[PDB]
């Protein structure tokens, strides 16, 4: 509440805390961190990036975003949690601080901000964005499946009232083209990772296509390495691998966008639990599951500075 030390990352928090913490953490550590405001909401409210960088022109960045869907609220738990994670380790783990020495990092903990308001007012299992309109009394997007990858082919729902709606055409949410635009203005991301829940995979492209990437035993490789890395501190198993022969078909989805983009540490996380809890994650499982999955990321962002 008054500081970040004082925060309690042990807790599940609403919108208004999320946007104060990140006052907090720029206020606590100006030199590292700066506050970016990419867009609006469909409901007109602020879409924002903390950038952690150390200097430097426009250096080669890590884009990760949390809670796209709004009820995964594991995921915007977690990105609080880094982001307090980057300011701690930057100095002290010299295998974070020589990636900052050389790459900014954009994370932005609330994508679909007005879907994440809604499931504290009205529907905490609300996922999809809170965009009307048309010839429908059915509100809201997957904005996971609006991107320009592979969009509107199967994997995704052209009725606006379902849990899976791709939208009207890609990147018809302005959640979504918000990202679009500042990751294509960058020019210069190298890697790109989505954070999901739940279930526990490590994901890479393609859901929309069975074409394999060009790419596929690298971030093969380093899904392995990845996983290996965050099962270390409590035993937590994730399988991986391309989503089509994960899971499922799926169009419109972000790592494949970026991939596209050639983006090529192109990678989706969904978080734990196994079905359990599922979207309903005990609070006593934030800090581990933030901890462990740090061990993921971290791997991957060495991999990226390395290669
Ligand atoms: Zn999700």
């Amino acid at each position: 509440a008054r500081s970040t030390n004082t925060f309690n990352y042990a807790t599940y928090h609403t919108l208004d805390e999320i946007y104060d913490f990140m006052d907090l953490l720029v206020a606590q550590h100006p030199e590292l961190v700066s506050k970016l405001q990419i867009g609006r909401s469909y409901e007109g409210r602020p879409i924002y990036v903390l950038k952690f960088s150390t200097g430097g022109s426009n250096r080669p960045a890590i884009w990760i975003d949390l809670g796209i869907h709004s009820r995964e609220w594991i995921t915007q738990a977690t990105g609080v949690w880094f982001a307090k994670k980057f300011t701690e380790n930057y100095g002290q783990n010299p295998s974070f601080t020589a990636i900052l020495d050389s790459m900014d990092i954009f994370l932005e903990i609330v994508t679909n901000p007005n879907g994440f308001a809604f499931t504290h007012s009205e529907n905490r299992l609300w996922r999809k964005t809170r965009s009307v309109t048309s010839s429908s009394l059915c509100v809201g997007v997957d904005a996971n499946r609006n991107w320009d990858a592979g969009f509107g082919k199967a994997g995704a729902s052209s009725s606006p009232c379902s849990e899976t709606y791709h939208g009207k055409y890609a990147n018809s949410e302005v959640e979504v083209k918000s990202i679009v635009d500042f990751v294509k203005n960058h020019g210069n991301f190298k890697a790109f990772l989505s954070i999901h829940s739940y279930s526990q995979l490590l994901l890479y492209p393609y859901g929309y296509t069975t074409q394999s990437i060009p790419d596929k035993t690298e971030l093969n490789q380093v899904a392995k390495s990845a996983v290996a890395a965050l099962k270390s501190l409590y035993g937590t198993s994730y399988k991986y691998g391309s989503i089509i022969t994960t899971i499922y078909q799926a169009s419109g989805g972000s790592i494949d966008w970026s991939y596209n983009q050639g983006i090529k540490y192109s990678f989706t996380f969904e978080l734990r639990d196994t079905g359990r809890y599922g979207f309903l994650l005990p609070a006593s499982q934030i800090i581990p599951t933030a901890q462990e999955t740090w061990l993921g990321v971290l791997t991957i962002m060495e991999h990226t500075v390395n290669n």
